[PDB]
DNA sequence: TTGCGTTGCTACCGGTCGCTGCACT
DNA sequence: AAGTGCAGCGACCGGTAGCAACGCA
């Protein structure tokens, strides 16, 4: 039971997907859902008087897998939230690189790799990488910056 | 079961009863560095990763062992101290000696032991790692994080 | 006995490498 | 099916907060 799920591939905006595959905006929509996981976990944490917990912790995870969303698990989250950020921040960039992978033929794989470089220049538009996750944008708030984006961000 | 509790004690001075000294504190990290030692030999045979350093491997090892006494928090917590006493072995001493006159707990001497070490951060030009990495002992330990921020923060 | 403070160490955090599982010749 | 290429996510890592439990008041 709870069996594993298809693979990503690259598609343009509102495109759907090819049968045993899934498409990136399913992938963005994944992370809004674990938003409202969060929701429901911070509830249940004022209730019970517990720590309220602002951000996405191991719980919330453990809590959509019992409400069957094992589908929303930690290691995928952090893979593509450096992409999440670029669809949140300038989707229309998010938009556009995805067209250009899609007609050059590229993986999900690729694209991870190709979604850094704009947000290297927008955080060189700007200057804090944190601060744009941090609090900058309601739905980019409940997310953790990784690690690989700080180090490299500003070099 | 529950290891008797550390007490500040000056070099040599064994201490008595429900109690254990700083000098055993120490003898753990010698300890430790055996169970190393024998898994780096285990995964040569078994033709896995042989590790540079404690991990937690290492801890289960020795739980196994039954040297549950030799356990991740408590290491940690006095890894700075012991730090100290292999480095300047002398100022160290230094330290236990004058405690015994206050007779404060370890805790106090936990959170003093860092105002020498900090010091040796100076001349070596902050490079914590390279001055663990210096000794044969202390290279099988992970410098702690305080360490390094606590020491960035006068930098 | 009665209660508290300190501290040992369970138990879990946030991270993530690299193994499977899956989709195709 | 065996073989290869991809990518999902199990299965750990290194960290450390904070509860019990113990030893002392």
């Amino acid at each position: 039971d709870r069996p594993r799920e298809h693979p990503f591939v690259v598609t343009e905006p509102g495109e759907l997907a090819r049968g045993k595959k899934n498409g990136l905006d399913y992938l963005f929509n994944l992370y809004e859902q674990a938003g409202k996981f969060l929701e429901e976990v911070q509830h249940i944490a004022r209730e019970k008087g517990e720590k309220c917990p602002t951000k996405v912790t191991n719980q919330v995870f453990r809590h959509a897998k019992v409400q069957g969303a094992g589908y929303i698990n930690k290691p995928k989250m952090r893979q593509y939230v450096h992409c999440y950020a670029l669809h949140c921040l300038a989707s229309d960039k998010s938009d556009e690189l995805r067209r250009c992978c899609k007609e050059r033929g590229e993986n999900v794989g690729a694209w991870c790799q190709a979604c850094y470089l704009p947000l290297i220049k927008m955080a060189k538009e700007k200057s804090w990488d944190i601060e744009g996750l941090f609090n900058s944008h309601d739905k980019l708030k409940i997310w953790y910056v990784p690690k690989k984006l700080i180090q490299l961000c500003h070099q």
